[PDB]
């Protein structure tokens, strides 16, 4: 590669060192070694988070809990801790503050995910009251889904709120919001934009043989 | 009238008394004397409310005050006073509660009527936090109405809160409760099911003469 500090030219720490002295001299040889060692000191740094991630879920009821279960499998995968619990907009409003401050208060940057099926309160009332962003991911069924939907999208102004339908899409979501300021969740979402290229590619070539 | 205290007939306070002497002595006319001053001496408390009443309609924003008024104005027709406030379930969720408890706190029976447009929380919260009824009573207009109605109506359990798209239902819903309690609102109630049965026939008597 070439590697220029500061996009410096100048300062370039690569093989070009090597490739563009007129004459290889040891003094030439020992800046080139130089140049290798501040890369190789530095290398290992590239496997370090610089800032920390945290996805919450918030769900009024432990039936959604299944649905709540799949988000938090779907951070794990961008490397996203991710905390469960059980509060009500409607039937603890007091306690849904509390709960909010707590991540608020702990220096860690959060995602709220707000679960709540029906008349989602829950989405809106976090969105009111955090600078965090929210993201309501309602665990929509065709039954009611069509009717329930509206609740997490007509809000009333100076609400944020985001939504999100698919459960895996809702911690997508989560880490491309993290991706701003992490390089590690930021790749894992690069990578995967390929590999889910590669596997169209794979499966055309498939069905391209049924055609002949 | 017959009028018999405590449904009983021997008891009688009303002219019956005379009609039913065999024979009118001084005495006679004494007893059927005192029956009328019996009745007199209560028959103002008639006037009197034996219960207190009072609507609330808490209302997300101002610019749903035009429907708001209507529901006050609403109330007025059934002699039921009614405090109109400010409040938001989404933006300010520990004012909502604040203000619920100033009315639930002072020992006056109330109904809340929870006005708020796009996705209504503070119906749900209300009556989440109240034991007293809450009605939503959303300014719906034909533009999102069809979608916003359902954040009113598919609540979670534990949750009693109704629904009137009326504004002038509303006060009619919350008349007929306060009705349960107070024999002057009951009184008006019924009149206006007179009063209103009475204007069906003189209109049917009117269209009636295009038919000649
Ligand atoms: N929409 C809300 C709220 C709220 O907004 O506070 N609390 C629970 N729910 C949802 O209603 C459904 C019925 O749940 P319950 O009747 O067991 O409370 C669930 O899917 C829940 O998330
Ligand atoms: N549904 C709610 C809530 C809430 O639920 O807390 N607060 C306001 N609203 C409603 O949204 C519309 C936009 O109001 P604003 O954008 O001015 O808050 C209004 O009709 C209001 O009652």
């Amino acid at each position: 590669w070439r590697l220029w500090p500061s996009g410096d030219r100048s300062q370039q720490k690569d093989k070009q060192s090597y490739r563009d002295l007129k004459e290889v001299t040891p003094e030439g040889l020992q800046m080139v070694k130089k140049n290798f060692e501040w890369v190789a000191e530095r290398v290992e740094l590239l496997l370090k988070s610089e800032s920390q991630c945290r996805v919450v879920v918030l769900m009024g009821s432990t039936s959604d809990l299944g649905h709540c279960e799949k988000i938090k499998k779907a951070c794990g995968n961008f490397g996203i801790p991710c905390e469960l619990r059980v509060t009500s907009a409607h039937k603890g409003p007091d306690e849904t503050l509390r709960i909010k401050a707590e991540y608020e208060g702990d220096g860690i940057p959060t995602v709220f995910v707000a679960v709540a099926g029906r008349s989602n309160g829950l989405g809106p009332v976090m969105s009111g009251n955090t600078a965090y962003p929210v993201i309501s991911c309602p665990p929509l069924t065709p039954d009611w889904g069509v009717q329930d939907v509206w609740s997490s999208l007509r809000l009333p102004s100076g609400l944020g709120c985001s939504t999100v339908l698919s459960p895996e899409g809702s911690a997508q979501f989560a880490a491309q919001i993290f991706g701003l300021s992490n390089h590690l969740v930021w790749s894992k979402l690069r990578a995967s934009i390929l590999n889910t290229w590669i596997s169209l590619k794979q499966a055309d070539k498939k069905i391209r043989e049924c055609n002949l």
